[PDB]
């Protein structure tokens, strides 16, 4: 039960060194972060452990795909620091490193209040327990050195705070290792595990689940789980061209179609009709002539085709009010992946429809779930991550959780 975890409000912090672990890998462009989305995402967590307060609070993340060997000249959390510093009003001291006698003894009697953060993690091997050298050769980490890597981590406060629901679904170090008599989920994490508890333990009805993205055999475990729980299911984005063209024997054009995908596909029709389980799938689209911003449009039917050389890249009018008809019939809706090639205007539509459908739904009690990367990624194009119940902050992991799989830094958790 993702319910049943310990959580920041349930944890004493007064006059205890907090050692969190936090989601800090922001967007950089060389020289400055692009959005500092997520470290205003932690800021809750922070200010409630030094209202409350705590002795200290260390800060450790990880930024961009370092590989276990230092690289402060690419991906240092320097930048981080500063702009965490003029967004809590608070002093933030930054150390060159994340273990060690000297960041130990740094931590282990900090000034009352203080809020300290450690370089990144990822530039240890010992943190993912796999990287490569400077040649680009595979090395894997040293058992020993992962034993003294968490053992340092684990000094630098008295109790264990996650918050970086992003990572876990990862055993890394950072994420299972800390080994501190009491592990917390932070605001954040608290969040993730009460919307998710409800879309697997006890959601509202019906629960429609709209499915998205390009590839199928990919997605085969999120749809076989999400048939064991909801009502009704839109299938869309480039996916649907390959249940089409099986069941129907559209013909698809140049459009995307996933061999693989393709002879499983009357398999869990099946399943869906067993369990009651609606489908709706796309009536009509947009077309285009080649994969490309600029493409010449085209409309079409599944009973014109998609013509030869063209590829079907969002979901016409006809479909989008099949699409509206279902958001209106739920209590409940989890959302993954786009229904067209939202990164481009011109076959974005489809997607920013159902998006103000979801957004009107929500509006009149529905629980509106949207799961992390692209998905969440368009919340944050139109501005509408207030206008929903809940935009995950975990892409992989998220899906992770949906397949029905256990994530090893939930698992960790302390339990109430
Ligand atoms: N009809 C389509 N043809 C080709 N690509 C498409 C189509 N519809 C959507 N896409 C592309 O699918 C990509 C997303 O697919 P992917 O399987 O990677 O993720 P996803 O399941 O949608 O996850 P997320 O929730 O992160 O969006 C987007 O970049 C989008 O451009």
């Amino acid at each position: 039960s993702l319910s049943n975890k310990l959580t920041l409000d349930k944890l004493d912090v007064k006059g205890k060194r907090v050692v969190m672990r936090v989601d800090f890998n922001v967007p950089m462009k060389n020289n400055q972060i692009t959005n500092n989305q997520r470290i205003k995402a932690a800021i809750p967590s922070i200010k409630f452990c030094l209202d409350n307060g705590a002795k200290s609070v260390v800060l450790m993340s990880h930024l961009g795909r370092p590989d276990g060997i230092p690289m402060p000249d690419k991906y240092s959390l320097e930048p981080v620091a500063v702009e965490l510093k003029s967004l809590l009003g608070k002093d933030v001291l930054f150390l060159k490193d994340c273990v060690g006698p000297e960041v130990e003894k740094a931590c282990a009697d900090p000034a009352a209040g203080s809020v300290i953060l450690l370089e990144n993690l990822r530039f240890h091997v010992e943190e993912e327990g796999k990287g490569k050298d400077a040649s680009g050769s595979k090395v894997k980490a040293d058992p020993a050195k992962i034993e003294a890597f968490r053992a340092s981590l684990s000094k630098l406060g008295d109790v264990y705070v996650n918050d970086a629901f992003g990572t876990a679904h990862r055993a890394h170090s950072s994420m299972v290792g800390v080994n501190l008599p009491k592990k917390a989920g932070g605001f954040l994490m608290k969040k993730e595990l009460n919307y998710f508890a409800k879309a697997l333990e006890s959601p509202e009805r019906p629960f429609l689940a709209i499915l998205g993205g390009a590839k199928v055999a990919d997605k085969i475990q999120l749809i076989n789980n999400m048939l064991d729980k909801v009502n009704e299911m839109i299938i869309g984005g480039g996916m649907a061209f390959t249940f089409l063209k099986v069941l129907n024997n559209m013909e698809i054009g140049t459009s995307l179609f996933d061999e693989e995908g393709s002879k499983i596909v009357k398999d869990l029709m099946s399943k869906a009709e067993k369990n009651g389980v609606k489908i709706t799938l796309p009536v009509d689209f947009v077309t285009a002539d080649k994969f490309d911003e600029n493409a010449k449009t085209g409309q079409a039917t599944v009973a014109s085709g998609i013509p030869a050389g063209w590829m079907g890249l969002d979901c016409g009018p006809e479909s989008s009010k099949k699409y509206s008809e279902a958001v209106a019939r739920a209590k409940q809706i989890v959302w993954n992946g786009p229904v067209g090639v939202f990164e481009w205007e011109a076959f974005a539509q489809g997607t920013k429809a159902l998006m103000d459908e979801v957004v009107k739904a929500t509006s009149r009690g529905c629980i509106t779930i949207i799961g992390g990367g692209d998905t969440a990624t368009c919340c944050a194009k139109w501005n509408t991550e207030d206008k929903v119940s809940h935009v995950s902050t975990g892409g992989g992991a998220s899906l992770e959780l949906l397949e029905g799989k256990v994530l090893p830094g939930v698992d960790a958790l302390s339990n109430v």
